[PDB]
């Protein structure tokens, strides 16, 4: 037993992280099949983030002002191209690593695993929640830009986040593999508001009821609420609204652990209402939620 | 910027993961050239768990009776031995993947990345570290033992724990990989005390390093202490000692932070008397012991 914020294995994706440097910006990309992948901003001096024009910019550039290299091996960039705020690198010699894959857009209140690069080489992995407003509260440094996020069904490695910034309240941005910006973000220095970060009620849910299954149960009332009435509560306490989706979601959680999803709703209400009063719930002392329904399952 | 409990890229490890089957009794084993670590209680059925005797057990044991499978790839057993409370089982190929590792035994308040594996394959890793009392608080379901822990130097895999059991408390106890169990414990089906879980001071400290270079600040007092007294005052909150070996392990934090160590202290005192207050700090609500002062200078 036991409950742990888990990561996926890293290793699919490590054989994929390589180094991309351009002129004095070095970030990482994503070597698939024969085309590498990169924050298009890797083009970018310093002085060009504050307001950049990418087109006038890669205009500039050739295949050959490109370098990727891969451990020590040195690829041979064949083509360049612009996908909407991604590089696509075309290189000499597939990758023999590639994995299975596909890109995906996960939705807000989704959970990935980020393998955290620097210079195309892998330092560490954490599971990370896409948050309701398109920012993940990550941790990287200067060069981990391109540092992929991904989900493993089986064999498949489903690439959902590739990062590209940190906004200037110090929450992180990124892309889908296509290149499209979670959230009203771009790859340009300014100040970039993020979104309320409302709470994913149904994450907070699935994680009570993995506290429920590993044995943490002093916040089990015996109320239940409605939906409607559960809802307006939570919003007063930037809770994102629970939807009959997410109930659908919860069920397999609340027919294993007997305690029909109302009933959870209701525990959290009390929990929302009187705080936990300093107890803890599966070692902590605040609601959790960058796990999914799917995230409690899979480790239960 | 950002701070997360942050695992080491689990692909070295990886690629070790291997099944192996005793009987009815399934387990993950270490393959590291041409020999495989497991668990010894691989031998052992259900009922052989409440008072084993290993020896006279494995005596009945051939080469035979194990089955090791790497991936679907079955190796011959060639040679079987206990060291302490591992099996080591000779198979007839060396893991061409065996990555240059060591064998090591780690202290009370280090951490480690688990790769955790269910049949020989991994399912997820998570950052944890060794309690004060020789446990771990992991997620270990049945099938998980042999899993193993390892911290990462470069090129180099130091493994450092291999799991053997949950006891009755729930929380999870192992061995170095030369199979001697951390704690007083071992690998029959008893009542086991685990003791005072205390808090890993150091480990603390580095923590709060770690949230004043992210901008927490707001525990921050301008007092201090002396070592004596705040270790009078630790020991009430069943914190472990504090050292001038970790005074001396956390001289980078406090040199990079412009924190004197013994400042730093004192803000502990305050937090550690007066509660945070429903504050948080790094978006945690209580104080996070599982990182090393090393922990915070690499993601630092």
């Amino acid at each position: 037993s036991g409950f742990r914020k888990m990561a996926f294995p890293s290793g699919k994706v490590e054989g994929c992280m390589v180094q991309v440097t351009c002129g004095t910006t070095t970030l990482n990309g994503l070597w698939l099949d024969d085309v590498v992948y990169c924050p298009r901003h890797v083009i970018c001096t310093s002085e060009d983030m504050l307001n950049p024009n990418y087109e006038d910019l890669l205009i500039r550039k050739s295949n050959h002002n490109f370098l990727v290299q891969a451990g020590n091996v040195q690829l041979r960039v064949i083509g360049h191209s612009m996908q909407n705020c991604v590089l696509k690198l075309k290189v000499d010699t597939a990758n023999p690593k590639t994995p299975k894959y596909k890109f995906v857009r996960i939705q807000p209140g989704q959970t990935f695993s980020v393998l955290a690069c620097y210079n195309g080489s892998p330092s560490g992995v954490y599971q990370c929640a896409m948050r309701p407003n398109f920012t993940i509260k990550g941790s990287f440094l200067n060069g981990s830009c391109g540092s992929v996020g991904f989900n493993i069904d089986y064999d498949c490695v489903s690439f959902c986040y590739m990062h590209h910034m940190e906004l200037p309240t110090g929450v992180h941005a990124g892309t889908d593999l296509e290149g499209n910006f979670y959230g009203p973000f771009v790859d340009r220095q300014t100040a970039q508001a993020a979104g309320t970060d409302t709470t994913i009620t149904v994450n907070v849910l699935a994680w009570l009821y993995a506290a429920v299954i590993n044995g943490d149960r002093w916040f089990l009332n015996r109320f239940t609420t409605t939906l409607n009435d559960f809802n307006l509560v939570a919003m007063k306490y930037n809770y994102e609204p629970l939807t009959q989706d997410h109930v659908d979601i919860l069920g397999p959680l609340s027919a294993q652990t007997g305690i029909a999803v109302l009933d959870m709703c209701a525990s959290l209400k009390e929990l929302l209402q009187n705080g936990m009063n300093g107890r803890t719930i599966l070692g902590s002392a605040l609601l959790e939620d960058e796990f999914t329904p799917f995230d409690v399952v899979r480790q239960c």
